[PDB]
């Protein structure tokens, strides 16, 4: 599984 | 921000 | 913040 | 399992 | 900031 | 901060 | 698994 | 099993 994200 | 995510 | 979890 | 985040 | 985590 | 762990 | 991140 | 983080 993964996450990507900007904050 | 932005999000994507998998699992 | 962001949050992916797996079990 | 796994886990993975921000904060 | 940004993020990419996998596992 | 940012975290990933897996067992 | 990986962890990729900007601060 | 493993652990990856930031402060």
């Amino acid at each position: 599984g993964y996450l990507l994200g900007s904050a």
